[PDB]
């Protein structure tokens, strides 16, 4: 019975996501990325898309997307 293999998980190419996703399920509200750009002011790394701002280089790359859409299977 053990079985679990797929082949429709497209890799997202949206800043902030870079995660996989399903096309047959993908929706305008299933992908959370940042339509803006990475900014660094006062040691506060963020994006010109949202108001989110963090000083931890780690958090910056974690900042969940502020926008919603369909995962980009293309760069
Ligand atoms: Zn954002
Ligand atoms: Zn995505």
């Amino acid at each position: 019975g053990s079985s679990g293999s797929s082949g429709m998980a497209l890799l997202c190419y949206n800043r902030g996501c870079g995660q996989r996703f399903d096309p047959e399920t993908n929706s305008d509200d299933a992908c959370t990325y940042h339509p803006g750009v990475p900014v660094f002011h006062d040691a506060l790394k963020g994006w010109s898309c949202c108001k989110r701002r963090t000083t931890d280089f780690s958090d910056f790359l974690s900042i969940v997307g502020c926008t919603k859409g369909r995962h980009n299977s293309e760069k």
